[PDB]
């Protein structure tokens, strides 16, 4: 029955523990469930939404951060299970919209415009002040992890999205993504990610999430693969030009000098695969080094 | 052995109105008053315990017209860095934040091994479970609430001992040398460091001269009490409640080290 | 369960009636139970709480105005049953704590500080847009009432406290006292209270609750026993210095002149045991007259 | 309710190569510390109790070349004048003393009643069993041994405060208004008054000004540590051991009250 | 106990207990924190390169936790940086020689650290094989796979008297 | 496993003609002779134990004539600072002392976790109980008694080796490199050092070239036999018995460092 009476309450709010996890024989597989809380949103008093699109393939720390450190020992998987809630943790005395729906192709432009949201399924923005939940049908093709690179498509379903417009004030809420995994195909190995360029030439030659081109006219690149809230640390010597600026990113954080010779390191969090930042440094290639961990 | 139960009222929390949590960790021993101020009174002719109840409520004393979390779990291995990230944090057992508008609890599966409480130093980690921790991110305006820890204890072996304690500065030097608590360093620029090494409530009792600069300030601290001048030439008071260990206090008076004298008893 | 819900109204309330009393044989005794509303609490926009300890003993207005005129007649008692609420009355869109917790000790300084106070058992604070209650573990020992004096501990069992620290704005709430009383012992007797000085002496010679020291070098003394909201009303001839004056007290109400021969009158809220007030006039001990009921 | 044991050595005696005994009467409560220096610290959250065992041993560390007795026996009433005489301590159960040069025990027959400590002052007899009492009458030469107190308590009622310490003297008054230990009187002509109303080991530290006369001397004492100087403008410091509630220490500085300040811890 | 000849094929048991020990987010002391290393003794004469072996076990991993790497450890002129999960500690001995330890066991992948390439640069001295593919550097990159022995096997530079420099990272592998 | 009963002896204490105890406190692993020079040749062998029976017995050999106290009371906590004061031990388990003309013994609750001895180093706490203690405050004169340990011991898992033993220096550099019981530190202002690590009676035997200063001393030592030159080139020898862990000998060779050779048998 809707009918009659409802209260919207001043306040609602939810109560959600610590998930602590659960797994299976030889057969040919292992197996998970979720429990990652995925970065939020911030306000948008303003009248076109915002995204903060996050990518999900098993190595995508910007989308897990307690299972991409069990997936250095495989390759291929599954999801079973996966949804993302919208914890609802804010009063009402606030609102608008917190659009939150999924589209497989986890990669391309969200678009500018709403409707364009308001299009692709995913399906479920609700007001700040209440607990949604959201939900995705997973196939069922054994697809592979990104011990790099490839083309995103091929080796995750796709990203996820969020937007939120209002203008009434607050820091709405957070989620996660509810999940069971299959890791068929026994491996083994990765880390950083450490990729050093030696004067002739680079060195990537130990797990991805970043492709580092240049533009002429040294400016230059430094890029992603995957998508989620990174770690970087890093690389150094002749400290010219700059350093750790960014363009199609998210939060940076740079602790570090120029360095004529120093260290360095910077927070991301993406958005939809493959944003970009950069150095500044002559001419033409050789450097130093760097390590780049997911989180 | 002997026992107890809980009534401590741990440290708060302070707004967030920012988008990353950020951490209190609070240690836990018998004996770190930084997380007990009463019954730190009574591991001074004991070494050894238990836990069988120990739970830390939000208590709940702040509107819904503010909002947010307040992260609250604890990690037996009571120290390691807290993270920096959330996920980090919402990964790590504890489980239990909410917002700040509601009245929360949290427990934890106490084991059953005879640890031995810090008459130091140690190692963090075969004298006591693990710190505590506390995180809230939120924007909307206020001073969120407080919580305790729900507790029993068992102090076996019959010992007896400990303070921190009278400790004088004598112009060329200083002097602590008969039972600590605190270690008393300073910041260039003279501000200065009044420290811990024990955690509970305590009475202060001292020091003097040249009364210049303050005097009994604190930062990482509990409750202070101050009952004194500033004194150029008097004399001072405070009580302390500590949190994890280590928790500090200071003067101000000059520029290079020689003063008076103090005294501080653990209570 | 506790889980997931959680509705913090606007606006909460209760609604409490009006208590109409029950009694027993001869056995050696009468009884009682409680409704009575021992004063309020109010704001404290501050970071330390702030307490207004309140004494408890059969005879001891500022914690009985309704059964302080049936223990006139006897000498002894019991509880069986106490419990103070807070009932609710206050929206929520106020907040703090209102600390709530009985002492047995019903006499010794309140700290100065919570920690202090969320030490000593009684336990239960809460918000203020909530409605608690307060239970006490009540013994079993024939002890008397004051028609004095004595000791505040062979008395009565001990005071109450009640703070409240918080700074969103707000007239908190009340409470009483759930109670079941023994009166053993046939006695009856009282009254002020009247206690007159003759110049020579004086004369309390009828109920207390006061005892009036001065200390040298005029300057006087005008004190209490017991604890609770009085009435005072009283004394004079040579209106001197001043006059009703007071220090460790609650409210205060003169209505009087000076006097130079006059008339006067005060409400004291007491805090604990034994708070004084006082008057100006000379050196040394001959007046006029007082008399203190109760209330 | 929480529970303890004894292990304390409640003060000696001190030989009386004299005829008629002489005592050191020591008064038993949870918090008198004339009588219990590890355990007044865990009766500062409670209020009630019990004792189910409790003995005084004289231990024995005196060779028999020396001799006498060691009268020692409890009173319930734990107040009220020792006699003057003998036969008048020799007819108050207790019962027992024995010569110096040999090992004794004490022993109490232990109520059941829920008493409280004292938060102060009341009556000596409605807040405590009794105190306790030892005379020693001989005259061939030692110090003769000393004694304890084997005992087990009850703390009823969850409670927790107390104190007395920084207390100064403002020109025109005082100023104990943070927990005490000790009563600070004086004696015109001035000579002063510095005194206690605990009991057990301390350390003091403090007050100053014009540094006059002396300065911490002492009188009914234990131990004292002076560092300090006189002072006239100083700083000072000492450590107590006392002996039954209220000894008394002493300055020595004009006529009439005004001075400077100080800060009593217990330890 | 067992030891046999090499034309054969034998195993080895160990009593395993039962108590919630801790691993190594580090160092600690290596006693409180891990039962106790394994051995290996060959003695022969007639030639061969004799065989190989496991460990089979069965762990029981308590406690959810989370996180570590190398390991990555950075100098910072005024002081260092080892505050992302250990296995060596790197003290360094005046005169300038220097310090280039561990707190684990096992064959490793170094790869790391560099500035001023001066002395030298990645010697090793208690030490399973090392594999140095570096310059020296003054400035350079540089890299070893060390096989230990037993607990706290140790490694060295060796550049000016008084600790700055630049950075590293090791990891387990 | 394996297992044993006591008999050892653990070093005396000696007068005190003064008012404040003074403590020889001796520690307590299956492996630390200062407290076992007979079971510390069994434990080379395996790793981890028991306790099961062990008492100290202050074997009374010393007429009344003489008289005081000798506290002994272990403190599984088997290291700390002693206190400075009694109270602080009279307040410690263990419990018992009496007079020096009696004969008493010690008893201690033991545990059962099978904790492992110091092959080394270790944390004082995880590797052994904890050390015991005795004190003696008298004035009367005499070299009181003696005691030891009464014992029975499990010693788990079937290990073998150790040692401290033949260390030589090289002009450069020395070489300890062959088991241990002592570490040779020097204070400059040439005067030097020669260490213990190790507890019981020893053959030293040793040492050698530019014959100087002196060779073999000794200050916290147990009985000395030397039987050398001084040698500039000679040959020595000397037999130790020690107190309490780490006591200590030295030479007298000039200014820095290089010299000869030596070798430390424990025996």
């Amino acid at each position: 029955q809707k009918v009659t009476r409802l209260s919207a309450p001043v306040a609602l709010a939810y109560r959600e523990v610590s998930t602590q996890p659960r797994v299976s024989t030889a057969r040919d597989g292992i197996t998970r469930s979720g429990s990652e809380l995925i970065t939020t949103l911030k306000k948008n008093t303003d009248t076109e939404p915002k995204y903060t699109t996050a990518v999900l393939n098993p190595s995508e720390p910007g989308t897990f951060n307690q299972l991409i450190k069990e997936a250095a020992q495989y390759e291929k998987y599954r999801f079973t299970s996966l949804r993302f809630r919208y914890s609802p943790m804010s009063p009402s005395t606030t609102g608008g919209k917190v659009a939150l729906a999924f589209d497989r192709d986890a990669a391309k432009p969200p678009p500018n415009d709403l409707a364009s949201l308001y299009n692709i399924e995913g399906c479920v923005s609700s007001v700040p002040w209440t607990g949604f939940i959201l939900t995705v049908p997973t196939d069922s093709t054994d697809r592979f992890v990104a011990d790099g690179i490839s083309d995103p498509k091929l080796v995750d379903f796709g990203k996820l999205i969020m937007a939120t417009y209002g203008q009434g004030a607050a820091q709405l809420g957070e989620v996660r993504v509810e999940y069971t995994v299959q890791l068929k195909n026994r491996t083994g190995s990765t880390s950083a990610q450490i990729g050093d360029f030696a004067g002739v030439k680079d060195g990537p030659r130990l797990v991805s999430w970043s492709k580092t081109k240049g533009t002429a006219g040294w400016e230059h690149d430094c890029h992603f693969l995957g998508t989620g809230n990174f770690s970087l640390t890093l690389f150094y010597e002749k400290a010219p030009v700059s350093g750790l600026e960014n363009a199609d990113a998210s939060d940076f954080s740079v602790l570090g000098e120029a360095a004529a010779g120093s260290v360095q390191w910077a927070g991301v969090k993406v958005a939809e695969r493959g944003q970009g930042v950069k150095m500044v440094t002559t001419e033409e290639q050789p450097k130093g080094k760097w390590q780049a961990l997911r989180i």
